[PDB]
């Protein structure tokens, strides 16, 4: 069947800082479809943000050129490894729906778990290639799923996994994801609600930058092929 | 005053084609804030889309690197002029919220009117540099406005302006914009309703790719700096 892609993001910064070192960039693939690049750079605040932007940018450039996701992740690593002399790490994920291969690809270098929903049944997946920027020969670990209606992917930054840690009551990630992801729940509502649960776990003072990325594939129930995108930034 | 920023896009393609030649890409600005890059490649279909992705990708790269918006537009022009040997053109606009300068910039090489909302009313503005790609000495025109509550910018592709040509009754752009953009209307609803007005004017058969980009700055009504992004698109 034809598929509709919903992607959504909800994110905030560590309490006490004025910006996040987590970057999510969205890029249109020249073969059709889209990618989200999630980078969580070492550190917080201004410097962390500058570097996460450039790391994301290294991957986004290559994706724009139709370079394959794995190669793009390796390039982002090579960039960070060269520019910071093997001293700074970052978590990197690339989450793609490739409308030419009819596939969802997840290229992971993060050491944070993800959730996968298969028609409402969620599981936690710990497979990743670990962080980029430090080991010379770092490689992504890769997941590929047929792009069918009912597939959901939830990717987070470590600030979500860390929520509650301050008071020794860590967020139960898999349990909270399955809870919030109802059958008709839109991607944005999953992302919003997972982030809110993490914020409640940190008593409203994020202990680290927090980012939730949700992909939901569903059946087509809009007849005109309209593409939409929206960004909201409160408190600019 | 502090502002909450909404950016929304609604877009579809020319009837009888399978893809749009118009591209919108979003990029986070290193100095703080973001840019939307709108490109309408010459013609329609896959050729036009290749061209517009090529230009948009260049402009995103430059803005990610911190190249100032007017310089970025000229460099995107230099890139197209080189890659296609001076033979092909594109309409380009860059719409930026610069959170370091507290301003909204519109860098124009499109030759398509825009709408500007302020003082509780709308105006149509045609100031622009030429299309990019062909003329060696192309330069952007840059409009800047303070980033304050109550500011709206609506950018469109020429398929919106030309809607209603077939039936003899062109879409009334300013009247429609003012009608659909009431004080409390969200950016996505404005984008959607203007797109639909254009589709209706073309009797449900889009005469040329149609893209609506809406930026709305509003008073802060929220308390947590939680950024949200959403993309909804066919795979298909
Ligand atoms: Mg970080
Ligand atoms: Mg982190
Ligand atoms: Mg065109
Ligand atoms: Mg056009």
């Amino acid at each position: 069947m034809p598929v509709t892609i919903e992607l959504a993001v909800a994110k905030t910064h560590k309490f006490g800082t004025r910006e996040s070192g987590d970057t999510v960039e969205l890029v249109e693939r020249p073969g059709g479809g889209f990618s989200a690049v999630l980078v969580d750079g070492q550190g917080s605040g201004a410097g962390a943000k500058r570097l996460s932007l450039l790391v994301a940018g290294a991957a986004v450039r290559l994706l724009n050129e139709g370079v394959r996701d794995g190669a793009a992740a390796r390039a982002a690593h090579d960039f960070l490894y060269a520019m910071r002399d093997g001293k700074v790490s970052a978590a990197l994920d690339i989450l793609s729906v490739d409308l030419a291969s009819r596939s969802v690809l997840v290229t992971r270098n993060s050491e944070v778990p993800m959730l996968l929903g298969r028609n409402g049944e969620f599981e936690q997946i710990s497979e990743s290639g670990g962080r980029i920027g430090i080991y010379r020969h770092t490689r992504p670990r890769v997941l590929e799923f047929p792009a069918e209606p009912g597939l959901t992917v939830i990717l987070v930054s470590d600030g979500i996994i860390g929520a509650g840690g301050r008071r020794g009551q860590p967020l139960e990630f898999l349990a909270t994801g399955g809870r919030v992801a109802g059958p008709e729940t839109p991607a944005q509502a999953i992302a919003d609600e997972l982030l809110e649960a993490a914020l409640v776990a940190d008593d409203g003072r994020a202990g680290d930058d927090m980012t939730v990325v949700v992909l939901r594939l569903r059946n087509v129930e809009e007849v005109e092929p309209i593409r939409r995108m929206a960004l909201t930034v409160p408190l600019g």
